[PDB]
């Protein structure tokens, strides 16, 4: 669709200009002459298929919306949405850039584990509030490019694009999430809940602080090999239930499991997450060596919120409310 700049829709908003594209169409930003104020117009192309997310996507927003609490703020707020020309519009706030943008802005160097430990407290609330009961929200595509600043000068983020979401037992698909920040459940095509945000979660803090993706798999296999390098061979009890648990790995004589192997990875749970964050070492490849809020302590209390963030057992994975407890947020 041709939108172009200075059309006016319906006597109340002038497009200004493209802020970004995406498989679901394009997000425009104008003016709002009723409330007098810049907005981000969520475009979605004319297509059965992407009018369907979105129509999920305004019903999930909408819910939220009715859930007045301190908690509902670290989610991009909707302000409306109309028809216009066979295309479903929905109107947001304006926020800024996303935190792949901040990360390519460091050079790819990463954040602070201060500026870190401010980014997480935000998603770990926001988790919590899609968690309560009534909301049982599930993103599904949680990563840096999700997730905006508020303001191109301060740390406030809120998280966008409720287009992959879904409550939970309303499943539609199987294969979900950015490869990148996908759970193991997911890989392992089980059925999966709200505890897949928290994986994904713990992969986009590392990768914050870091500048690089945890784990960047080129494709499903990489990806769980990756994820295997670091954590280990998943738990037994999770394999047996796992209807591809065989797509990676092999059930051994005495029903013990290990990786199925390609052609010429670190050996199982050797690629160790003290020596990607550099708990001992200055921090990640020494580059924070001395600065202040980078102490082995803090980094120690880092360390064990993200292995709790990446527990494969989605069961006993921690949870918004009891990650907001951890150390890591005790002033
Ligand atoms: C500046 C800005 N950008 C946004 O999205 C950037 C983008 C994303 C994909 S393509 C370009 C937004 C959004 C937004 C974008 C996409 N989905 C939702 N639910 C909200 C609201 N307010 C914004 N302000
Ligand atoms: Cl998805």
């Amino acid at each position: 669709m041709i939108v172009k700049n200075g059309e006016k829709w319906m006597d109340r908003y002038e497009i200004d200009s493209l802020i970004g594209k995406g498989s679901f169409g394009q997000v425009v930003k104008a003016y709002d002459r009723v409330e007098q104020e810049w907005v981000a117009i969520k475009i979605i192309k004319n297509k059965k298929a992407f009018l369907n997310q979105a129509q999920i996507e305004v019903r999930l927003l909408e819910l939220m919306n009715k859930h007045d609490t301190e908690m509902k703020y670290y989610i991009v707020h909707l302000k409306r949405h109309f028809m216009f020309r066979n295309h479903l519009c929905l109107v947001f706030e304006m926020l800024s850039y996303n935190l792949y943008d901040l990360l390519r802005n460091t050079n790819f160097r990463g954040v602070s584990l201060n500026l870190t430990r401010k980014f997480a407290q935000q998603m770990c609330t926001a988790l919590l509030f899609l968690a309560t009961p009534e909301l049982s929200i599930i993103h599904c595509d949680l990563k840096p490019e999700n997730i905006l600043l508020c303001n191109p000068k301060r740390s406030a983020i809120k998280i966008v694009d409720f287009g992959s979401s879904c409550q939970l037992g309303q499943r539609i698909y199987q294969y979900i999430q950015s490869r990148f920040y996908r759970s193991p459940e997911v890989l392992l095509g089980m059925p999966y809940d709200l505890a897949i945000d928290m994986w994904s979660l713990g992969c986009i803090l590392v990768e914050m602080h870091t500048g690089e993706p945890l784990f960047s798999g080129a494709n499903e296999v990489d990806q769980m090999n990756k994820i295997v390098e670091v954590l280990g061979i998943p738990p037994a009890h999770i394999l047996d239930q796992a209807p591809k648990a065989r797509k990676f790995f092999e059930k051994l004589p005495d029903g013990t499991w290990n990786l199925k192997k390609t052609k010429d990875y670190k050996p199982p749970g050797t690629r160790k997450l003290h020596n990607i964050l550099g708990v001992e070492t200055g921090g990640p490849g020494g580059r924070r060596a001395g600065e202040s809020g980078h102490t082995v302590a803090d980094y120690l209390k880092f360390k064990d919120l993200i292995l709790r963030m990446l527990d494969y057992d989605p069961k006993t994975r921690i949870q918004p409310y009891y990650a907001l407890q951890h150390s890591f947020f005790k002033k």
